[PDB]
């Protein structure tokens, strides 16, 4: 009833371990969330086109044409790293465990309060509000996944990382279908190449509500609600990263002579010509057998067009990439290799204290050694005629198409049937946890967003809304808009999160890689003179595997 | 539900009688608690360093610097004597019985009342308070101990004395970890002695949250929190007083010539010569035997630096003492005996009426003689030719590294395999009653603040706090101000602190010391012609025992 | 006194004259009450030749 | 032994490699080699 709670916070992580090594992880989550009535209670079809940056020539790949339906409803996410785990958790799991399975979610709302402003009284006049007890909160669980997936780890906007700090849905909105066509062109370019929002197929709309779609419960202050026990289905995420390129698969040739004293340039060397050498290739041609020739079992990462855009009905977009890292020390082409770049904003990670709108950011530079170094990269004629000539080689300087900035590294693409790869390491805390698979009749073999892919059936999304709370004049015939008394809702949200993981062994003579402090850094793990507080990108896979 | 009350008021303390003389004393506890919402929502790392004051030269022991962490809970603290006894029933116990046996201790928390201010209304404008119903109090109880023990007796910081007078929880801080160093000098060293801070070594970070250790529970107003029933398990503390000090243990030399006349210097005559006289000695020299000399079978007490202070990573603070009281007719070295000092204020003993800023004190010189009287002290050469000269002997008056003011006392430590020592008295009403155990692999043989230590486990600390009362404008991306709506919170505390005691018994032909009223004193104890009132410090262990 | 900005001078202050807190000290003469003053439980470690 | 469980926001030392330090676990040109000493008591605790 209205004096009596109906629920327990909880943001308590428990580690309880198993037989032979399994652990169980469980992550509890819980916090207060604040939430205001909608801007209006109807439906919108938006449309966004910024004619005024792309007709700019040039500026094709500034594009933000796009249309949108807006819906009175919001959206509570939690599917993001940084709601489920602080660091001391993220410690514990990243340096002593070697993999990771996705067992159950649940979660429930309770201790609802719902309160009127209105506001005027009296004198200088100030704002008061009181408790509307028998107001209600609407919450909709789309357990059928009827509706549009929308993580919203993508945009940042998922439930806040710190428990003592309150935090706020996001306004649900999903993607309405638009034909459009843009063409590129550069600065040089003369007339105004086409550029125009042509408009909606028909046969392609879908305008979804949650009203027609999901059941929705009405809650009191005495009132919760709670899902299920909801159980996963996917494959292992792994915490340790594999190091081996192409050029460390196998046996390596054999020392005919070895250094006989200690230091840095006592190399040591294989002893043989290298054109009367044994061993296989794939170069039908010459005798030359050496490290860059000599066999290997497959090819571990492939080559990617970059900044590819490629075009479809609604307009262009970046071609996505998988692998990463690929270069050597401190530099590694964050785009050939597709390295993720995540911007954020205070509740989630930025210092709490900065005060603009210029959100933190930083770039996810992998450590399994798996992409590509397309400087290196390089194309010999049939012959081997070699040292080779200008005329027989193409190299990364080489111009395409008459372009002084372009190489064929740009348009370049190595998949293959031989092809081996890993799928994308966990990005704490800004990462996205878990997402709903294409339904395509043919599937991706990993997603850039997320390491942990539902081909099963994903959870379905969590709605809240504030009920119309009506004032006593209202005429629905009339065309002015619904006067509705000033409501907002504080409630509560508690999610438990399950995991089974294993621990890790030692097997080489060697330390490895493993997080901590640290003189340095030292400071981003603990509050300020003030309120603090900061979160910061840390790695996932820091123990060495190996491919082969 | 709200308007129904969920627990009862005792503030009353039960004696139950069993055989074989073993009490069975109750003490329960009630008092109503006052809470204000937290100054923010934040936890912060707050240094506080004044070179202000230990920058000045001989200032040192004046060092306020640390570093803390200043959190949004508040701590319900009930440690200490005078929350569960009224004087009245501390004369019962110290004057009638033997030891005391802490047993049990159970707590809970009802009848919880939540009040917002707000505000500005009206006529010339006065304020008013009305109810939150649906508001939520947070209650967690750290059962599990994870978290920093911060005994608020220390501090003066207890719940409030009197049944009948409301009382505050305190806002809980604890420690964080701070390098530091403070080179000693005096008022004449000059140049500047190193006096800095250093920071704040990594290895020892320790952040801790409520949140993610504790299970919080939402208390509305119908609701309720109880905890079980902890069960103590420590040593017997007793309630006498030993007086032998080592001049007084075991056979007195046989007098020869007994006085033969009443009278105040009709002395007895030992009769024998100190050189031709039979017994056990440790002076392989002399063949003197007398009360100074005469072997005893241990030694009573110890001698320890004062006012000695000692300083390691985080800077220099006083070395603590154990025994006391040692000095003759009134007449103590508070330091070398380390008498203890209380400071409280108002809520804990000082007359209620009392304006001003200034806090009443008192020190503690126990009754059970087995401190030092240093200015006694003295140590002889190894040939005991004796008168003894000036050279060979060390006296308390000899100044030494050749300051005026110093002694070989000041550092003096006797402590040794033959030390018999006793636990620190209870201080009525401002002590501690239990503390909880270092972990460390090597343990205090004592504490000397609490006579109750809890090797087993320790009962949880209760933490309290209002729940944020949010505003509609709320913006967490927002750096401004945490928007609250002005909240507060009345909620009733009962505790049950259980004994088992045992009842002394006559064995001397003389009566004893026991406390009583006096012609004198008898003011203490009553109110006033306002509202009184006070609580005198009135020792505990009156009764005398027998070491040997 | 708790600060109210940011940085590495903004400190905080206990606020109370040193000769008129409250608490408990193992010094018998002054009512002076600060961190190296004040009574703890006992001692860690010890001081050795 | 007994499994450590995370109890603080912040995380704690331990060891690694370390592009200092990374030299002392791989033998050398010639058959190495060197064992280096390493501490042991690398995460917190708290006494009171
Ligand atoms: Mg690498
Ligand atoms: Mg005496």
């Amino acid at each position: 009833g209205v004096g009596i709670s109906t629920g327990t916070f909880n943001n308590q992580t428990e580690f309880k371990f198993l037989e032979n090594g399994w652990v169980y992880i469980t992550a509890n989550s819980s916090r207060l969330v604040h939430l205001n009535m909608p801007e209006s209670e109807n439906y919108r079809r938006v449309v966004v086109n910024n004619l005024d940056k792309t007709a700019v020539n040039g500026n094709m790949a500034l594009d933000d044409t796009h249309a949108e339906i807006v819906t009175p409803w919001s959206l509570v996410d939690a599917n993001a790293w940084g709601v489920w785990f602080n660091p001391g958790d993220w410690q514990l799991i990243v340096n002593t465990m070697s993999e990771l399975h996705l067992v159950s979610f649940e979660q429930e709302i309770f201790n609802v309060v719902l309160k009127t402003v209105s506001e005027s009284a009296t004198q200088p006049p100030t704002k008061v509000y009181n408790n509307d007890l028998t107001a209600s909160l609407m919450v909709a669980l789309d357990s059928n996944n009827t509706m549009p997936f929308t993580p919203a780890a993508m945009r940042s906007e998922t439930l806040g990382f710190y428990p003592w700090k309150p935090t706020i849905p996001t306004p649900w909105r999903y993607y309405f279908q638009w034909d459009r066509t843009l063409i590129p062109s550069h600065t040089g370019t003369s007339g105004t190449p086409t550029n125009i929002y042509h408009g909606t197929d028909p046969d392609d709309v879908q305008f979804y509500t949650i009203e027609n779609s999901v059941p929705v419960h009405l809650l009191r202050t005495g009132d919760e609600f709670a899902t299920g026990t909801f159980f996963f289905d996917c494959k292992p995420c792994r915490l340790t990263h594999t190091w081996q390129t192409n050029r460390a698969l196998g046996l390596p040739p054999f020392l005919n002579s070895l250094p006989q004293s200690e230091g840095g340039t006592n190399f040591g060397y294989i002893g043989v010509q290298q054109d009367k050498r044994r061993g296989v290739t794939q170069m039908g041609n010459t005798n030359y057998i050496t490290e860059a020739t000599i066999m290997r079992p497959a090819e571990v990462g492939y080559s990617a067009p970059y900044y590819s855009f490629e075009a479809s009905t609604q307009g262009p977009f970046k071609t996505p990439i998988a692998a990463g890292r690929g270069g050597a020390q401190t530099d590694e082409n964050q785009a050939a290799d597709g390295d993720p770049r995540y911007a954020f904003g205070r509740q989630h990670g930025q210092k709490t204290t900065t005060t603009g709108e210029t959100p933190e950011r930083f770039t996810y530079i992998a450590h399994q050694d798996t992409g590509r170094y397309p400087e290196g990269d390089w194309i010999q004629n049939i012959n081997f005629n070699l040292p080779v000539t200008d005329d027989n080689v193409l190299l990364p300087t080489d111009p395409i198409g008459g372009k002084t900035g372009i190489n064929y590294t740009n348009i370049f693409n190595t998949y293959g049937p031989l092809t081996a790869l890993n799928n994308v390491p966990p990005v704490y805390p800004n990462g996205q946890i878990w997402d709903k698979e294409f339904d395509t009749d043919l599937k991706p073999r990993l997603h850039v967003n997320a390491p942990f892919v539902c081909q099963n059936n994903c959870p379905g999304q969590l709605f809240v809304k504030v009920a119309p709370n009506l004032t006593n004049q209202y005429d629905p015939d009339a065309s002015a808009n619904m006067s509705r008394i000033v409501t907002y809702s504080d409630f509560w949200w508690k999610g438990k999160l399950v995991f089974k993981a294993k621990l890790r062994a030692s097997h080489t003579w060697n330390p490895i890689q493993q997080m901590s402090i640290n003189v340095d850094n030292q400071f981003n793990y603990v509050p300020s003179n003030i309120g603090g507080m900061k979160i910061v990108y840390e790695k996932s896979q820091l123990a060495p595997r190996k491919l082969y």
